[PDB]
């Protein structure tokens, strides 16, 4: 452990939060109205160390949708229940516009085509209502029963306007990427629902902290995810987590992270802490402008980089 | 005109038909059962000169589906009713796996994504029943009322299994390639129906002959297609007509042609004649093995190449 | 023949020349100084029918370099001496940034990598001085001994600055695209020299006219090129001749043409005439802005399109 | 530190070495004779912890060429002398056939085009003899003066046959990727020389160990590389180090590594140890078959993965 005094670390979290606050650039997502509603000035950072110690600053109790931040989490669930070898019969492990790599598999679980296929592996045979409860049970344990809600509003707007996800769905059905007997449209329904699950910075930072803690929820001690599943999820967050910025993020920050279109950035410092940054304004790559800035400052200050 | 005596030309058509007959290679399409039914040994060649003179050899009265051979024809209809400039707001004009070129348009009207968009331009506002009748009225005039039927069997099997066409449909809806207010699924329905229209070599060769005759049906004299529409259709048949073989076909044969998965090859010798070759066995590119062979022999014998 | 009275056709050539003259757009090539010297306002059009009848307007006696306009011509020479089958062991026949197609061959003889390989097939074993004389002997016959000169200035500037052509040369040597025992650097030298041969609109239009005349020089009657070689050259000019505009040129104009960076456009109306348009200002695609305009107007006026 | 007793760790190194030894697959590189000479059965593993403790098994004193294993090392030198910001004006930082990414920069310092450009940044103005001495001085310090030799044989064979590297060189000169005033051919000469530097497993493992030790040579204590330079080098080894296997190596092994065509694998366990595995037989990706196997077994046994 490299935190010595947790109290003066939060003092530095605060100053970093404040530096990020001045970065007004970006553009709140507006392709469904449930994302355009949100205020550019919303900005919250929540820490949960592997100890269970906590600290928030700013808008950490306002709920927003995980969106793509749920991709690592359901990937972790699928590996937990099924193991590396099974899951990656169906999805790549590399960061390579296009839907399918050279082997007719989605490139990785962090791109839509990947997460769609990952969704079709969780808890098969059962209908969508118990599928969603099963994953929800899992998400709660990762957050130690803190806020995990649901936005029916974005679910309907994402289903009704996600023609690209439907194109993905049919293409994957064509090139035979699902387990046989998969209702593809039902799987998309599940996908949209998972994308519409809601968290706060405070509850998400606890989810990231169980990933930071080999699968053990730091505020309940409970074993949630297998060590295998956490190792996999972190590797792919390290390399595929930030859209087309995953490359420069691995180089300059080098921590497992996964951003979403609601402006969350699920950040993991392994064996140290979990975090969730949130500011709805996104840069041209699709990442929280305040989050990106903050993540740079955090590493250039406390030397948290993978190789420091 | 370079046919002198039509009687001894048919004698040479016969010998060519016979040479092609010995080419047993290929593999009948079998992705729906309505195509696997068909007999490898079926082989027919039908000529209809710009005079109206006719000649068939072999299985020229057995009906088969146009499939992709309908792509030039509905493209011709759309240009006829709407002109070059309107149509190619929506679809490319070049032979460039991928659905959309660099300008987010289907590459050309001879690839599925192109023909789907072309379908969405014909006779808009009207419902699908009158759309289909309108195109059917048109197809009859191009064939001088000879056989134009319909295979409800392949329509249902093509709709129920064409997940790639649905993926295309949703992607084009995402990247906004349809005229606004287009029911995309209804357009796919129309697309599948047009692909399921049936002809015989004898009726198709008459369709190709109106294309060979600046839009005038050689056996009714009636003006069917505008000169613009015929010129466009022939250019794109010359360059995009034979799947991934269009390149080598333009080089070595250099005549407007359009093949389909039922093993038809709709061939046009401009200001000379129309033809329809048919043999259900396809080569690795998707073209009638006997048709390809025959088309080579026809040009290397009567010097019909574009530049001879 | 569709020219009736040659005298009133030239009257229409004149009016078209005049319409093109008002199109001041473009940008004279300036990557070597031997091209930046040239005056934007230079504009000449030279016709030579298959009869031998001639007509020029404007700057038709000012010499400029063929540059890429020599690509069809040396391709014609190679097929003449070696036949389709041999030549296309080494170079593609299709219009597919990249140097080599999927079969590790240059896409076609009209892209640099293609023309470089074509150059390595002409008159092998002999040294470069007799190679150049042999091709020069050939170029003279195609022009009926009219102006064929040489710009030593551009040869040296093209050799000294053509690092992309050298990169091409080494890559083709790596992927083994030359006949064995080929001095690759010597072949580039030959390539640069051929690109630096000089013509006038008046002499070039005679070269294009032998291509328009199945290989027979219309003003000497002499057989210059085999019918095979002319047919091949014209097909590839039809489809690969205008850089990234070859597609839209085949659709909208549909005549064999080949442009070069000096602003020439070598145009062929088969069995009718040869032409050479020249205006050093190029559009963003690399084609003579006045030439492109003129070529459109010529077809939309005298209905010379391939399929009209 | 997670090694407790170094003595029983070497006992496990031995058993792993022995397991790898049974893997006879692969194919010794044979594109120059200086690589075909080598014996398939050569197999050595050398460890050098951050303590300075050492252990070898097998052919650890037989010299071989670094080849691409020198790419991280000269990248480290360039960042050391010039800093992140300068170096990556000229070369990418991501793992994206093709020479240049979308910004006309080599994708990363671990692909030839990258390492060539990196070579052109080291110690500019000086001639090649002092350039090579400067890098050699540096390589010695990283190895604590242990074996660093030179194979003039492979230098000449690599220069005389490396047409692909020359094609790279000219293309980079065309797209202006070098600092101005760079003699490109001289830079290739330098590149070939650096690729021909020789090490043994025992001396290389010491080089990897200074990378494992924030830039401090564990057996001389001397500061060799800046912390910046080591952090960068390790990130790019983690993601770009194993040719087209870097992806699956990051997922399944997750340690900075860099392989070469002589069958070396320069392995780094950060803050633990350096290693050099060597077995000339390569798999289809270009990696030491025994090394790949060994690297898997090492992580699945001592839980050395980045995220374990
Ligand atoms: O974006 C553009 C713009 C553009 C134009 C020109 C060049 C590049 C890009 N134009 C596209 N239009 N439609 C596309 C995809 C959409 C998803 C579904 C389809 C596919 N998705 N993935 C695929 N993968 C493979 O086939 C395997 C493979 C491909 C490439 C290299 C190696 C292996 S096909 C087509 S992209
Ligand atoms: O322009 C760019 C920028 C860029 C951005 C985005 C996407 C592509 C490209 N970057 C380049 N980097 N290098 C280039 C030259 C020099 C090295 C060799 C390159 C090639 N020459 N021939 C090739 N063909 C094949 O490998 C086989 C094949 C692959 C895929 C499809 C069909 C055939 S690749 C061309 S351009």
């Amino acid at each position: 452990s490299m935190i010595p005094d947790f109290m003066s670390f939060t003092s530095h979290i605060d100053e970093l939060y404040e530096s990020a606050k001045k970065q007004s650039g970006g553009k709140v997502a507006d392709y469904i109205p449930q994302l355009a509603k949100f205020s550019p000035d919303l900005w919250g950072v929540s820490v949960c160390t592997v100890d269970g110690q906590r600290h928030s600053t700013g808008d950490t109790k306002v709920p927003f949708c995980l969106q793509s931040c749920v991709k690592p989490l359901k990937y972790a669930i699928a590996v937990n229940d099924l193991g590396t070898e099974y899951v990656h019969r169906y999805v790549g492990k590399e960061p390579s516009k296009l839907f399918l790599n050279e082997d007719d598999k989605p490139h990785n679980p962090m791109v839509n085509a990947g997460a769609i296929v990952v969704t079709s592996l969780i808890k098969q045979g059962v209908n969508n209502a118990e599928k969603f409860d099963y994953v929800m049970q899992f998400l709660n344990k990762m957050a130690g029963n803190e806020y995990v809600g649901f936005s029916n509003a974005t679910f309907q707007s994402e289903r009704e306007s996600g023609d690209r996800n439907f194109a993905i769905g049919y293409y994957l059905k064509e090139k035979k990427c699902f387990p046989e007997g998969t209702d593809m449209v039902g799987i998309l329904d599940f996908y949209f629902q998972l994308c519409s699950i809601e968290v706060t910075c405070e509850s998400a930072s606890v989810m990231a902290a169980t990933l930071a803690n080999g699968g053990f929820c730091p505020i309940t001690g409970e074993r949630v995810l297998s060590p295998e599943a956490v190792r996999n999820t972190l590797s792919l967050m390290h390399s595929c987590g930030m859209y087309d910025f995953s490359g420069q993020f691995a180089f300059h920050v080098g921590l497992p992270a996964k951003s979403g279109v609601a402006g969350g950035i699920l950040l993991v410092v392994p064996n140290v802490m979990g975090m969730m940054c949130w500011s709805p304004p996104l840069d041209k790559m699709g990442n929280s402008v305040k989050g990106i800035h903050f993540c740079h400052d955090l590493v250039s200050l406390c030397n948290f980089h993978n190789y420091d």
